[PDB]
């Protein structure tokens, strides 16, 4: 039911291992526990009470790391806010979460939220003095540690309640998938308010592993940093990976693991990764699962094109259609289970009752398993297009459209015909003929899947997580033929 | 509260990794799961049902490993009997544990136990046909997996109830401690009925790590195995460590896990000849080690057990209050790898547990830097 605070214990065990390398600075676990302890004392001074909820609105900085751990030490549910949310979107999550506080800095417009929560400035806060406190030495495994909002393109975002046990099991289960050395160091250049970034902070204290932290992704800063600090592990999305490949001949020899999240990698991209010696682990997972729950090892990259792999140890997946488990290759909804799967959505009775079934979580993702149990992810249930009687998965068409030389971004929505039909929306680099494109699709897609008409834009309607909002491409800009 | 069966999931994930190296043979996890499922189907034919208690009396053999897993797959508590005990020490434990079965072989006299339990001969048992069964695909974390008796110099042995949870957390904590590698291989030449040998079996299937198994310890056979199979981890008692060092330390070996008492002569020859020896403190109650001392500290934290594994806790108490460094007191352990309760010992359970902590019955102190020094059991003084 409880473990010692990971940071306190990590500090007690290996006080002088590096916890955080951030720009110039290095921070030891002892230092990090010290920083975090005093920040907790300062928050304690501003009336932040055990059992409260503080929201965090910060770019990737050492202070954000301290704030997360400080909340832990005070016993305060931490809400991680996407910094690219609109003012309105932030306000909703502040209200919905029941935050009493917003810990932000001068880089945001604090006063915009003062009317609903007690705003606090990470840097103005740190200067202060306060009565020292006796910290929570124990984490309760079933307590909500962090709340994180989903960013699906359907509906109002849901707060995922992630327990200390969730995070612990995520970290452990991942180490059994990837192994762990004392020489391991992990580069995080993704936001810490997304679970790919946040979970690394917990991997760190639990493994006693250094996290090298970048505020943003810039390929040269990362490559330098990789070499300056002997980085063995990096987390990436497809675009960060594409950039690493074009900026290198071979893969930096320090790197032993590239954890690719977000979506599949197109066949040419992986094939070069194998050629240039890039050890790419593809993965599937979500906010609901506290980072990855399924992974594919490099040695299966080409052999299992399009697969997210197999579940981590202690975890399970299955595929279901109307209450019944699906045969191999039969499309259905992906369901997940394991000690890393979230408690429940916060304050969402309807979604909870609908998304759970006997300890399994319904992910909202469509997919299937092949005979060996590898998982293939189709994309969201909600974006399904039944054109004929048959199903159309937008991610499939977008993929074929995107692989074209002249296509920059592709989006597929289901319009109407006296028979729903598929429409494409292409951002372009070069110009491209609708005949030149229809025949690219002809070669690569069943006829009924191919986009009826084509539209063109300069940008496609994305939410604050860069996710394509399909319901809304009707419309923005002008499309020809 | 539940995990899929470690062996089943491990066989699903990496079917052809080597589970077991024993003598000639090697057994893949797919094979280990097939063998353990078969044996479990054969036990079921002999009326061994879910919720029963089976004792196991065997030397280190591949067949013992199957038996352990067959119990898990059946939902059957496994009692591991020390083969070097007297028959009556064994009969006491069979009665105490409520075993309905004893799995053993020709090496032992079955007729010596059958007036109390049904006896089953592992090798005859295997030769038999059996209908297929629906195995137990989940381990409940809070259920007893194995019952293992205390080697009590302090009176009547107690059955340590070791949960699936305890074993898992023990294996996970140790990994956080030592690190784990695909290339890692662990040699066991110690008895499987002691927790030090048993726990490798669980490490094996949770990590997906090969265990190199050895019926007994003979320096020549062990060093030949170490090299032929590139062992990286090995579990050893004080005696075995003297014997191996006297015959020279293989580059292949990365960790030597030492168990039992704390010898200033001994350790430096290890450092010199190049032995990465990890000193440790554990008990049956903690389902393996709960404290370890890295080689980086042998000199000079002399006489120290080391520091608690992650998730695990160590304090030192006298009267009913916390001692200070370095003031002596009774060592008390705590953590998810620590046994819940002794089997059918109401008095000893309240005696031994003060608020989530286990009174260890050993005395010791912590230094300024919080390392553990273990002195002697409080009993004799
Ligand atoms: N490997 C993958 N392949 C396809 N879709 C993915 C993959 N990983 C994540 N996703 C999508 O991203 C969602 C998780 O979103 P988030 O909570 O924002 O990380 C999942 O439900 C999937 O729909
Ligand atoms: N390094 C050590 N120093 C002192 N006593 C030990 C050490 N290792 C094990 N023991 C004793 O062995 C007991 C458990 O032995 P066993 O239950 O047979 O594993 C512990 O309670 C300790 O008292
Ligand atoms: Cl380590
Ligand atoms: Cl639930
Ligand atoms: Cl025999
Ligand atoms: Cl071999």
């Amino acid at each position: 039911t409880e473990q010692p605070n990971w940071l306190m214990q990590r500090a007690q065990l290996t006080p002088e291992r590096i916890a955080l390398i951030y720009e110039d600075q290095t921070v030891t676990f002892a230092e990090l526990f010290a920083a975090s302890k005093r920040m907790a004392e300062q928050l304690a001074a501003h009336s932040v009470r055990k059992g409260d909820t503080a929201a965090i609105l910060l770019q990737n900085r050492a202070e954000m790391v301290y704030a997360v751990h400080a909340c832990f030490l005070l016993g305060v549910k931490a809400v991680l806010l996407n910094t690219k949310l609109s003012t309105h979107e932030r306000l909703f999550q502040l209200e919905d979460s029941g935050s009493g506080f917003l810990l932000t800095d001068s880089s945001f417009e604090k006063k915009e939220y003062e009317h609903i929560v007690q705003t606090i400035d990470v840097d103005e806060l740190m200067k202060e003095a306060a009565e020292e406190i006796e910290i929570e030495a124990y984490m309760q495994m079933d307590a909500t540690a962090t709340l994180m909002y989903t960013s699906g393109t359907t509906g109002k975002p849901k707060g995922v309640q992630q327990t200390f046990g969730n995070h612990y099991f995520s970290a452990v289960s991942s180490a059994l998938n990837l192994g762990i050395t004392e020489q391991d160091r992990w580069l995080i250049a993704l936001p810490l308010f997304h679970i790919s970034g946040l979970s690394a902070l917990f991997k760190s204290v639990i493994y006693g592993m250094t996290v090298v932290l970048h505020q943003r992704f810039s390929v040269s800063d990362v490559l330098h940093s990789i070499n300056r600090h002997e980085v063995t592990m990096i987390s990436a999305v497809q675009t960060m990976l594409a950039s690493l490949l074009e900026e290198t001949n071979r893969c930096p020899e320090s790197i032993r693991c590239i954890l690719l999240g977000g979506g599949p990698a197109p066949l040419p991209l992986l094939e070069e990764c194998r050629e240039k010696g890039f050890p790419v682990f593809q993965s599937y997972g979500m906010t609901e699962t506290c980072s990855q729950i399924v992974t594919l090892s490099p040695e299966f990259s080409m052999e299992k094109l399009g697969s997210a792999g197999k579940p981590l140890f202690s975890c399970e997946i299955k595929i279901e259609r109307d209450g019944q488990v699906c045969e191999p290759y039969e499309h259905g909804e992906i369901m997940v289970k394991g000690p890393n799967v979230m408690k429940s959505y916060f304050n969402r009775e309807s979604a909870n009752e609908a998304s759970f079934q006997n300890g399994w979580l319904k992910t909202g993702d469509l997919g299937y398993l092949d005979n060996e149990g590898f998982l293939y992810v189709l994309d969201r249930r909600s974006d399904l297009i039944i054109s004929g009687g048959e199903n159309i998965y937008p991610a499939e068409v977008e993929s074929v459209l995107l692989s074209h030389p002249a296509v920059a971004e592709a989006g597929v929505s289901g319009a109407e015909d006296k028979k729903k039909v598929p429409h494409a929306y292409l951002v372009l680099h070069k110009p491209v003929s609708a005949g030149e494109l229809t025949d690219y699709c002809k070669e690569r897609l069943a006829k009924y899947k191919i986009p009826a008409k084509f539209f063109v834009l300069d940008r496609l309607p994305r939410n604050a997580s860069n996710k394509l909002l399909r319901n809304q491409l009707k419309d923005a800009r002008k499309g020809e033929l």
